[PDB]
C-alpha cells in the first residue's frame, strides 16, 4: 500500500533523529548504534500497522472535510504518523516484555527479541524500557509547539498504566486470588472458578483495548483537534467492544491457526491463560468434559495440550464464537450509527477500522 | 529523624491514592490490591532515601531566605516530598530490572524482588514497569495545576532515557563492541581493551548521575521556583561528579563491604563488569598480574573470584581510591565555590548532600 509506505518513510525520519542523537547527545559508539537500530527493526516492524495507520486513517478523514492550507495539511499528516509511531513503539515495548513473560518463541515470523542469540532476556528487559522511552522523546521534540501535547501525554500515560495493569491480572489470571502471596510460590487453579466471561473482559479491557483502539482513535483525534467534535463516551465504548473482539481473534488464533501463516507459536494452554476458549468452555462443557479439562490444562507436555486442543473441537466453539461475533456486529453497527450525530467522517473511520479488524486473517 | 519521617507520612498519602484510584477507577480485587501494596512496600521502602531527601533539603534551603504564606511553605515541603517519591519510585523501577539482569540475591537486606517465591522473574518485569507508571501517576495528579509541571515531566523523561541507556552500556561492558551482534551469542571480551577510565566515565554518567544527583537537586529547583537563581552547567557538573564518586563507592563495597553492612551481595567480579575496582587495577598492574586476572575474572567459581579479590587487595587500590577521593573533593569544592556567585543556598545544599554522600557506609 502506497498510504503504508509514506507511514514508514516517517518511521526512517524518526530512526534517522533517534540514532543522531545518541551519537550527538548520549556519546554512542557506531556499534551499539548499529544494534539499537536492529533492535527498533526486529521490534517495530514486520507487523500489519493496524494501530499506526488507525492515526492515519481518523487524521485523512477530517482532513477530507475541513479547510487547510496545503501545508497545515502536510503538517497534520505528519503528526499523525509520529504519533502513530508512539503507539507501535509502545506496543513494541509490551511486545518485547509479554513475550519473556509467556515464554513464547516467535514473533511475527521470527525469533522473540528475547530468543536472539546475541540479546538474551537480561538485554531484552532493557530493550524493552529503551522502545518505551523513545516514544517520549518523539512527543517532545516533534510535538514541543503543539496545542494538544499537554492532552496527548497524559492519555499516553493512563492507556500505558492501564496496560501494565492489564499484563498484571493476565499474567496471574491461572491462580486464585485468595492464595496470592510474594511471601509463597503461586500454585495453579484447581477449581478454575475465576475463568469467568466478566473476570475475562476485566483482563482483555485494560491489557489491550486501551493502546490498541482507544489511543490510535484518539491520538487521530488530537493532530486533527476534533476531540470536540466527538462524543468521548461513545468513543470509550466502541474501543473497549471492537478491543475485546481484537483478543478474542487472538485467543483463538494461538489454538486453531497454523504458526506459518499466524507469525507466532501458541502458548495459552500451556501457561494456563484464561483466554477466551478456556471460559467458552467452561462455560457450556458437562462435569465429565470439566474433569478432562482440569486434569490436561496448564502443562507443556504436547499429549496433554493435544487433549485440550480436542475438547475444544468437540465443545463446537466454533459456534459459539459465530454466536458472539453476531452479537458484536450489532453492538459495534448501533455505536457507529450513535457517532454519526455529531461526527459522521469519525463514525466512518471506525466503520473501517472494524471492518478490517472483522476481516482479518492473521 | 523526624524530617525522614514527615517524608513517609507522604508515601502513606500517595499509597493509600494509588491504591484507592486502582480500586475506583481499574476494578482491582483486594487481593491484587494487597500483592500492589506489598510490592511498594518492598521496592521503595528500606533505603536511606538519599535522592528523596535531596529533594526535601534543596526546598527547604529557599524557604529559609524566601518571603511565603504559611499555607504556601506547605504547598512547597509537600511538593518536594511528592517529587522526592517519583525519584524514589523511579530508582526502585530501576532497582527491580537491575537485579534480574545482574543476577543479584539480596536487595537492603532482602531478597531481591524477583528471588521472592511468590514473584519471579516473569512478574517483576511487569511490578518495575508499574513502578515507573505510578511517577507519571503521581505527577498528573499531584503537580496538575503546577507553573513547573511541563518541565518536570520533560526533564524527568530525558533523566529516564539517561538512565535506559546507562544500563544498556552496563549490561554490555564485559563484551567487546566489534563483535556486538543481536544474531550471535556474546562472548566475553578476553582483552579487557574498553575496561578504560574514560569508557568507565561513560557508563556511570548515564546510568546513575542523571537520576541520583541530577533529577533531585533540579526537582528541589522546580517546586521552590528557583531554577533561574542557579547556572545549570554548574548543577550538571556537579551533579555528574558527586554521582560518579557515588558510584565508585557502590563498586567498591561491592567487593570489600560484608553483606550484613551492606545490605546486598556482590556480583560485579562474577558478571564480569566494568566496575572502577576493575579499570584502576588493570592501570597499574604488571604484565603476569594481568594475565591472572585475565584467568579468573567472570566467573561464578568461588575459587576464581577469591583470587580476583586477593589481585585487588595485593594492588593496594585503598591508595587509589584515596587519590581519587581527594581529588573529587578538590572538584566539588571548587564546583561548590562556583555555586555561591548566584545562589548560596544552593551551594550549602550541594555541600550537605556531599558530605552524606563522603560519609556513607552503606
Ligand atoms: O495473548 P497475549 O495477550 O500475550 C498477546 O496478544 C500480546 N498482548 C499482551 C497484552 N495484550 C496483548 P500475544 O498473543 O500477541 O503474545
Ligand atoms: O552496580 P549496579 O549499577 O548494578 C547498582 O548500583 C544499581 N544501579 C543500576 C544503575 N545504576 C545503579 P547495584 O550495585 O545497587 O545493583
Ligand atoms: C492481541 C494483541 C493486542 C497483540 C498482537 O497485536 P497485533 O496483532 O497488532 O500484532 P502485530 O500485527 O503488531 O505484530
Ligand atoms: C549505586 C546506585 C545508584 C544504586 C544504589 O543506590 P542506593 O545506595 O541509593 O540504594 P538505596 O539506598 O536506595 O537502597
Ligand atoms: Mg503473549
Ligand atoms: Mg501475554
Ligand atoms: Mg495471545
Ligand atoms: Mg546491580
Ligand atoms: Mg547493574
Ligand atoms: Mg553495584
Amino acid at each position: 500500500m502506497a498510504s503504508m509506505e509514506r507511514f514508514l518513510s516517517v518511521y526512517d525520519e524518526v530512526q534517522a533523529f533517534l540514532l543522531d542523537q545518541l551519537q550527538s547527545k548520549y556519546e554512542i559508539d557506531p556499534n551499539r548504534a548499529r544494534y539499537l537500530r536492529i533492535m527498533m527493526d526486529t521490534t517495530c516492524l514486520g507487523g500489519k500497522y493496524f494501530r499506526g495507520m488507525t492515526v492515519v486513517n481518523v487524521a485523512e478523514g477530517f482532513l477530507a472535510v475541513t479547510q487547510h492550507d496545503e501545508a497545515t495539511k502536510e503538517r497534520i499528516l505528519h503528526d499523525a504518523c509520529v504519533g502513530g509511531w508512539m503507539i507501535e513503539f509502545l506496543q513494541a515495548h509490551y511486545l518485547v516484555e509479554d513475550d519473556i513473560m509467556d515464554g513464547s518463541v516467535m514473533r511475527r515470523g521470527k525469533p522473540c527479541w528475547y530468543r536472539f542469540p546475541g540479546v538474551t532476556t537480561q538485554c531484552a528487559i532493557n530493550d524493552g524500557i529503551i522502545l518505551k522511552s523513545w516514544t517520549q522523546i518523539m512527543a517532545w521534540h516533534y510535538f514541543a509547539d503543539r496545542p494538544f501535547l499537554k492532552d496527548l501525554l497524559c492519555l499516553f500515560q493512563k492507556v500505558d498504566y492501564a496496560t501494565a495493569v492489564g499484563q498484571m491480572y493476565d499474567v496471574t489470571s491461572m491462580c486464585d486470588s485468595n492464595k496470592l502471596d510474594p511471601e509463597v510460590a503461586q500454585p495453579m487453579t484447581t477449581d478454575f472458578a475465576e475463568f469467568t466471561p466478566a473476570i475475562y473482559k476485566r483482563i482483555v479491557k485494560y491489557k489491550t483495548t486501551f493502546y490498541t483502539y482507544l489511543l490510535p482513535l484518539v491520538m487521530g483525534l488530537f493532530v486533527s483537534e476534533a476531540a470536540a467534535s466527538v462524543e468521548m463516551n461513545l468513543v470509550e465504548r466502541v474501543a473497549h467492544l471492537i478491543g475485546e473482539y481484537f483478543q478474542v481473534q487472538d485467543d483463538v488464533m494461538d489454538c486453531f491457526t497454523p504458526p506459518e501463516q499466524l507469525g507466532k507459536v501458541g502458548t495459552d494452554i500451556e501457561d494456563a491463560k484464561c483466554s477466551w476458549l478456556a471460559v467458552t468452555f467452561l462455560g457450556k462443557a458437562n462435569a465429565a468434559q470439566v474433569a478432562e479439562f482440569k486434569a490436561n490444562y496448564g502443562d507443556k507436555d504436547p499429549a496433554k495440550v493435544a487433549v485440550v486442543k480436542r475438547l475444544y473441537s468437540e465443545a463446537n466453539l466454533q459456534a459459539d464464537f459465530a454466536a458472539y461475533e453476531a452479537e458484536v456486529v450489532r453492538e459495534v453497527e448501533s455505536l457507529i450509527e450513535q457517532l454519526k450525530v455529531k461526527s459522521p467522517t469519525f463514525a466512518e473511520s471506525v466503520a473501517v477500522v472494524w471492518e478490517k479488524t472483522h476481516k482479518r486473517k492473521k
